[PDB]
C-alpha cells in the first residue's frame, strides 16, 4: 500500500482499539498497525517524489515510522500481557503521533 | 557477517526454537536471531548486488528484515512471560517469513 | 549539533539509571534515552558530514542505532518486571555502546 493508504489503516485500527470490546482482538488491530507502519517504510509521501531516497526528509519520515512502531510495541506488550487498558491508552499518545507526521508530510 | 551465513544463523536458531525444553533457550535463540537479523540489515543481497546501497530496492530489504526483527520481538515478548509453546508458534511465522527472504534475496 | 545533545542526554540518563533505586526512575530514564536515541538516528554524525546521504556508511550508522534501541528495549523490559539491579547491568552495558557509538562518529 501507498503511504496514505498506510495511514488510513492506522487510523482505521486505532478506532478499532479505542472501541475494542473483542477484548485480546486489540492485538489483532496491533498487529495490523505494525504491518501498516513497516510498510509505510517503504513509501514515499507525494511531496517527496522528488527527493532522494535516501534525502534527510526519508530519513526523517521512516525514522518517524520506527518512533510509531516504538510506541506499538509498548502498546502491543501490554496487551499480550492480558491488559487492555493502558493499551487502549496508549492508544490515544499513537493517535497523536500518527496525526503528527501525516501533518508534517501531507 | 555474510547474509547467507546470517540467513543460516536464522534458520539454525529457528531449528533450536523449534525443539527448546525452556523458556531460557527460547530467549537465547531469539537474541541470536535479533542479533543475525540485525547484521544481516547491513548487508546486500545476491539478488541485489546491482544495485545502490540507497536504491529503493535495497530499502525494502532493510525494511523487510525490520519486520523479520519485530517478528522476533514479538516471539521474544511471549517468551519472557513463560509461554514458551506461544512462542514456537510465533517462531513458526518467523521461519515463514525467513524463508520468503531468502527465496527472495538469494 | 543535535546528535551531540542526543548523546549528552543518552549519557546523563544512563547516569540516572546508574544513581537510581525504583523501577520508575530507570523505566523513565530508559523511555528518555529510546526518544534520544530514534531523535539521532534521522541525524549526521559529524565525522559523516563530509559523505554522501546515500553513503553506506549512513546506513551502518543508523542500523548501529537500531542495535542500541533494541540493548535499550531489553534494559526497559528488566525495568518493567521489577528487576532493578539486572536493569542497571544492562544500563552499563548501554553505556559501551553509547560510548562506542559517540566516540565512534563524533
Ligand atoms: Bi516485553
Ligand atoms: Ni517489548
Amino acid at each position: 500500500a501507498d503511504w496514505e493508504d498506510n495511514m488510513e489503516t492506522l487510523n482505521d485500527n486505532l478506532k478499532v482499539i479505542e472501541k475494542a470490546d473483542n477484548a485480546a482482538q486489540v492485538k489483532d488491530a496491533l498487529t495490523k498497525m505494525r504491518a501498516a507502519a513497516l510498510d509505510a517504510k517503504k513509501a514515499t509521501p507525494p511531496k517527496l517524489e522528488d527527493k532522494s531516497p535516501a534525502s534527510p526528509e526519508m530519513i526523517d519520515f521512516r525514522v518517524g515510522f520506527d518512533i510509531l512502531l516504538w510506541q506499538i510495541h509498548d502498546a502491543l506488550c501490554l496487551a499480550n500481557e492480558g491488559k487492555v487498558k493502558e493499551a487502549q491508552a496508549a492508544a490515544e499518545q499513537l493517535k497523536t503521533t500518527v496525526n503528527a507526521h501525516w501533518q508534517k508530510y501531507r
